[PDB]
């Protein structure tokens, strides 16, 4: 038997790794996905290999994560619940798509998850685990052992001989999460000092920066006139931000499992490509198309956070948000000023904008206009006798 | 015959009440409320009688405006094109509201109102009154005189000996409006100077300052602890929120007459009773109850922006806002910064958050069956595209 | 222990009565229900004593079935999937509602159903259960014990002294459902003479028969001008829809927990209404309200079928769609003919039915061509 | 001066012809097409040129009419407020079309139609004429002229040499509409022997016939095995439904110009091909796809309702509804029977029904999770 394991290297994977060992006495393969958590792969790959595993793989996807996931994503305008962009959401697709086809070459009949069973990340695995090979199956240690607290965890650890060292956090090219400890207070403030992917805005320069985004087609290509690809335009796009402490969200999000959970987002980049982007269909999409857009934009966003990315559903809707996205060409500038996004202008080649009917219709059309869309509320003022 | 005219004091509604006696030969009656302009309505009104009109009215109708008006609409967590937060748009109802009202306790056979004929104010102004009184008589100056140019219109004005004189602008309680001028490249950024609700975030305060809101049933009751009425919370918060440079925005929008159009407006305090009302839901607020309103949201914005206040469909769907809304009970923390606002803490009588269900009468286990059903189309699909 | 249950009667319930006192060791207080079946719930009544009831319980709730949950159901012009009008879905919450009720009142910790482990009245009968009660244990049989199969649950019923007598059934007064058997092949048409509510519209009257109801508020209170009570209004209307034919359906539907499952409906009366309730909102409904309403229908029929009825969700829509129900006061009339209904008239008190010039009508043209326009010379 | 006017050979288009000529100082190019109205067009063309046509032009637009405005307005389930097919609305679109097409390739500067000054068909035939030639002019007589009576306008048709004559009718391949006179009171039912397109189902064969139609990518392909054209398909079950006396509607709609009005309906062939399509998606979509599908649908419908048909929103949400129809491949098998029709039968290369993933324990949990937001409500309002 053999399992392929979304190894991070951490605690945790790693006392997975060792646990499935025993419990499945399987060869298990290890792999661990670059999208941009700031970590060398490498080094968990290699950790995997003396941790037990039979082999492990170390890819670098962040342009797959950001070209096949984020930009796709960001095209619907996706928003979860009023302020969550999603950054964990769509990273976990593409992780099992990997666990999947490695299981396929390795030829491995199940694949592992550290991810608890109190979450949406499970969910997120395995719907598009069984969504992609419907034969797999799935093993979530979490959900099967019998570990009652940390403290029998870290035991576990040295009893294997296993490197061992507030909140969580989960980080990849679009964000970094902050959830758990202190954070479980709706009311309590996170801590000073917590945020690592943004700096603190009362840190940050005190001159504002300008900077523009290029969209060709629904998608960001340049920043400042440098033509940037998908994986290395987030990137800038973090540091410029980043710098500028933009892209905070502190949120009580509902989970797909049921209950309410405190979360903290940074999205220095997203958060920049969010407004730029409806800074040039302000002037590249008409006004309807916009509107019926916007209605669809928070199911596309449950999609996504559920865990439905390879459902039926959302590559429907997905149909309609990149024939809307294609005309999304032109450019943004926007003002970065402590911790705050300010959008100063926006151009489009093929812009509806025309200060000559605000400068073919003329005073008396509206009159008429007027006159029609009032008659059936005329009537039932009427009637209303 | 009489006329009953929405009069600001300003040259245009000089302008269009001199016209109105001109051209129609009637008995004009001027109307001025104040809805939070900053303006002595008092001194609208006496220039009103000075200017020709036989009769003046001033109302101080802030209470009313943030009560029966924006309240309703914050409830339902409108917001039109992603950014705009509707201060013109539901003003104009108010205003229709009082100028029929007016007219019928005046015996006047119409009111007239000072909206040009390429905007959306006087589809606002006219479906609200033809709304209220199907058989009233309504007169758009704007539409109706021959001017052509500021150049006639104060020529026109200096004639009659009506006083004289960068952008448009259009003030009350929840917001001030900046449009037209130097304005309308969507390419350039706006004048340094040009606000007026809001300190500029440059000159904002150097040390953060935190502010709550308690809302009990949908609508916000008191700031940092003191209970204020509708018209005195909202200007509490646009005091607080606006030395901080909070809520502004700066959009081109899609008109409902006109193409598109840039403009920026500045709203403090609804900018934090937007992210107030939403913390205290996401305690307060069933999962699927919140993504239905929100997918509705959009569509009451637009009918607030169209001018659809006295319309069937919103009184409709204002009961879904309301029912929703009735569970809106706690209160939010908010952390205002040099032009941002950031939640930093909520809290709610009936809060729908547990810890323990989080934390390290849910069953681990269960997750898994909830996992295979929720799969089984998806594996279903797959297995026949084989 | 104590454990309320869902007893229909029928062999399975039997049967499960049996098991519950024996697996749990518990006390089994029967509830049998009469929601329009057609059958003397006394009759089981008296039979879940036999088979070992400690108490049994009868009621009679066709009332407080059509006014409190079909007719707040109908106000929303709710339909599964083009044409499913929820018969099973919304008399589930009812049951439920009454096992958690007498539970409480018999100090029973449980309450159990014969719904089976694959289908969705497990789902509909749990979610109003623990909505209503979340302290409820619920015990659910066929998910929990052994049977290998049909032969082995009759050897099994005959050893317990439970007399054992082509597809499966479900009735009330607002339908008959119909499953499994030679149903299960969706190419295969229902065979003749399974009907059992309506009349086959090859064998219905040869000529069409007029129908008036009348509405006020949202909901029927009329037939043919005689005033009735909601559940005899909707008998009424089974009576005269039932005869010709009329509320066929044969679908291939979604379920909530399975794949897809073959089902056909037989609802007369209600399907007179659902044309009777659109032909007044004809006249009475403002065209936007109607259109933002039917766009939320199928939303709402959906929360009914998957069994979320004391959901704050449809609870929610539900304030929308009964505000948008007041303005339906008037008459409908209808022509019935041989498995169809034809709206044929229709008047209301405050009808809309019956202000501009064409000078009008050409600038609301140009407004609203005008982004139009504007879109065909930007494309140059 | 030249005009492009949409002539159909009638007394008023007729007198519009001469109207245009004298009014505007031009010579008219009139044009008749054939949309299925069964009437023959080559004589409407001939009298154009009696009547002072500088050119006559007569095309069959059968085929393009159900091919591309028909389909792919099914493809999307359009429904009006329950019962409406949209069969006049999706025909206006098409003859805009050519109207700015004949106009571009003759060069005139303006276009004409016969709709009235009050009605919803202007804005129908007007909205595509603008949005395909934003420059073009468009000249609607019945809002400019003076005849002030139907009187007047016989005396001005005989004035002229043109040949002169319970309620009013549309017909084309997808129905035939009925309106006014005697139809205007919505408590009456509609006259016997109005209907033209279907026989009265007391009239209708006593034995049931079945229908089997075959879809393949999203648009019917065949009936009862023969492959068929879009335009030959839609009559072949025209004449199968239309025998039965199915698809008759009779209701009051609301219009996009004006208040309300009684409309009475038969769509025969589309309304077979309504239910035949839902019969195949019941087997070839996901049920969270079709979900979201119907909720579109009615806004659609309003579009293609409102005269919206070549606008952004509509080929907007076209791109959703041919995603979607493209699974719809398969066989659905009705009965016609007086009136009604029956889905008997449905079947699918790709369908997703197995009479036959999860065992009892699996859908406990799914309802526990499912329960838990519902139970954790429960004890706070404690």
């Amino acid at each position: 038997m053999k399992i392929v394991l979304a190894y991070s290297g951490g605690l945790d994977t790693s006392i997975i790794l060792k646990w499935l060992k025993e419990t499945y006495r399987a060869e298990v393969i290890a792999f661990t996905a670059d999208i941009g958590q700031g970590e060398e792969v490498e080094e968990a790959r290699e950790k995997a290999l003396r941790t037990g595993a039979s082999k492990a793989i170390a890819l670098d996807l962040k342009e797959e994560f950001v070209r096949d996931f984020v930009f796709p994503m960001m095209r619907a305008g996706a928003v979860y619940e009023g302020y969550y962009l999603l950054g964990t959401s769509i990273a976990r697709p593409l992780i099992a798509k990997h666990l999947v086809r490695i299981a396929e070459e390795e030829g491995a009949e199940a694949i592992a998850h550290g991810a608890t069973g109190k979450g949406n990340d499970q969910v997120r695995f395995e719907l598009t685990a069984y969504a992609l090979k419907p034969d797999i199956k799935v093993i979530a240690p979490w959900r099967e052992w019998s570990f009652q607290g940390r403290k029998e965890m870290i035991a576990y650890a040295e009893a294997h001989g296993i490197p061992v060292p507030p909140y969580s956090m989960d980080a990849n090219l679009l964000h970094i999460s902050y959830e758990g400890g202190v954070l479980e207070d709706p009311w309590a403030e996170p801590p000073k000092g917590m945020f690592r992917m943004t700096q603190d805005p009362e840190e940050a320069p005190d001159a504002p920066e300008y900077v523009e985004v290029e969209f060709f087609e629904g998608d960001p290509v340049a920043v400042n006139g440098e033509r940037l690809s998908p994986a290395a335009l987030l990137q800038r796009l973090n540091e410029i931000g980043g710098r500028h402490g933009v892209g905070r969200v502190d949120i009580v999000e509902n989970r797909f499992v049921g209950m309410k959970s405190r979360g903290v987002y940074e999205t220095p980049g997203g958060t920049i490509l969010y407004h730029a982007r409806r800074a040039v269909e302000s002037l590249t999409l008409d006004r309807e198309v916009l509107h019926q857009r916007d209605m669809l934009s928070p199911k596309y966003a449950e999609l996504v956070y559920y865990g439905f990315w390879y459902a039926p559903e959302r590559e429907a809707l997905q149909a309609y948000f990149d024939h809307v996205a294609r005309s999304v060409t032109g450019v943004a500038r926007l003002k970065l000023y402590k911790g705050n996004v300010y959008v100063v202008g926006r151009k489009a080649p093929k812009s509806l904008y025309r200060q000559d009917l605000v400068s073919g219709y003329d005073q008396k059309d509206a009159e008429g206009f007027i006159k029609i869309q009032a008659l059936r509320l005329r009537v039932r003022a009427l009637v209303e006798r």
